[PDB]
């Protein structure tokens, strides 16, 4: 059903999306002992799971002063709209994990770490992926079908996750934050650019979908830096990812709150995950 658009507009999610649907994937509650000591996740299962599939997988951050269950929880509701998606056909099945930059020595900025180390190989040996093992040559062999998101400090992760491993994900989904190393909106695409460059990669190897809001205050961070990414050779900018990698969504009159932000992830993660796919899809 999916198909790319060039310049793809914000639509919220029907309200019925945000009501429970009956072909509900299952939510595993999982804990697990890293570099950052005893710490817990949740992993989203699709409909149908069948660990004898092969799935894409979306590592979905939080946000300052949330946890691991905020996104599933009754303030967010995430999980009804994947539902509801991938029920219509609009979103194939996927397993979404929502872990936390809380715990121990972790933090928003240095979670990457924790990420490759410890929460990969976690949930990927437990759950069926596109790794076929978890050494770290199976994880960088699965990369197209891996992609990294969140929201607010959780972007704030997501941009450092990009810089830091372009070897083991290919998808980025920074929703209402920008990346904090620079002091000008230049330096921090450069370092994004120099990142690209160390890791050899074409650029139909890896995809950026920002998104915010207009009324969102990140908006004011955000913007300059997408500007100074799109002067890059590094992006084509278009959210037909079949002919460039690049995409900021900006939702008119949203603010900075999970009540929006959730439908950004509705537009969004449909587009994923089909560059180098191994399904014969035509989109
Ligand atoms: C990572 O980028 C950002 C994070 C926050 C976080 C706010 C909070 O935790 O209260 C706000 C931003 O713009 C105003 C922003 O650009």
């Amino acid at each position: 059903s999916f198909k790319y658009e060039s310049a793809v507009q914000y639509r919220p999610a029907p309200d019925s999306y945000l009501n429970p649907c009956p072909q509900a994937g299952r939510i595993v509650k999982e804990t697990y002992t890293g570099i950052n000591g005893t710490k817990s996740l949740n992993v989203y299962l699709p409909y149908g799971y069948d660990p004898n599939k092969k799935y894409n997988i979306f590592y979905l951050m939080h946000g300052g002063g949330e946890n691991e269950n905020t996104i599933f929880s009754n303030d967010v509701k995430l999980q009804n709209i994947l539902d509801h998606a991938i029920m219509n056909g609009e979103l194939e099945p996927l397993i979404v994990v929502t872990p936390t930059f809380n715990g121990g020595n972790c933090t928003a900025q240095n979670f990457y770490q924790e990420f490759r180390q410890n929460v990969i190989p976690f949930v990927e040996s437990k759950y069926s992926t596109y790794a076929e093992s978890t050494t770290p040559q199976g994880i960088a062999a699965s990369r197209m079908h891996r992609g990294f998101g969140g929201f607010a400090m959780g972007g704030l992760t997501t941009w450092y996750v990009m810089v830091n491993c372009l070897d083991y994900v290919a998808y980025f989904m920074p929703l209402s934050g920008d990346y904090w190393y620079g002091n000008s909106p230049q330096d921090k695409a450069n370092s994004i650019a120099e990142a690209i460059n160390r890791s050899g990669l074409s650029k139909r190897e890896y995809f950026v979908f920002a998104a915010t809001g207009s009324e969102d205050i990140a908006y004011a961070n955000m913007n300059p830096q997408i500007e100074a990414m799109k002067a890059l050779p590094h992006f084509d900018y278009t959210s037909d990812f079949s002919k460039g990698n690049f995409y900021f969504l900006v939702a008119p009159g949203a603010t900075h709150w999970w009540g929006y932000v959730r439908h950004y992830i509705y537009d969004a993660l449909p587009y994923f995950f089909h560059e180098l796919e191994h399904h014969h899809h035509h989109h």
